């Protein structure tokens, strides 16, 4: 259910999609990171139809997290046609469960 991605292939995964997309930014070594991610899987499975579910290692693809300002991991961005809807940072469940609702909506 869940997109891995990379640095070639974001702009067509992601910013062309015709669905909204949750994407993950994360890494091995991050700890807050394993805390969200069975909620990014849970709402991979949940919103199947109508949500696109991504991750990025930022430690393999570096190019796409530098040009969207990701300083610190989790990271979390929801899209829609292209543009940021939010931009959670850290493990925060609540708001991610919130951002990815208003993209559907």
């Amino acid at each position: 259910d869940v997109v891995v991605l990379q640095d070639s292939t974001f702009e067509q995964e992601v910013l062309k999609s015709d669905t909204p997309v949750l994407v993950d930014f994360w890494a091995v070594w991050c700890g807050p990171c394993k805390a969200i991610a069975p909620v990014v899987d849970d709402l991979a499975a949940r919103y199947k139809g109508k949500l696109k579910v991504a991750k990025m290692d930022v430690d393999q693809h570096q190019g796409v997290p530098q040009q969207y300002g990701i300083r610190s991991i989790p990271t979390l961005l929801v899209f829609k046609g292209g543009r940021v809807v939010d931009t959670v940072i850290g493990a925060d469940k609540t708001r991610l469960e919130d951002s990815v609702k208003k993209a559907i909506g």
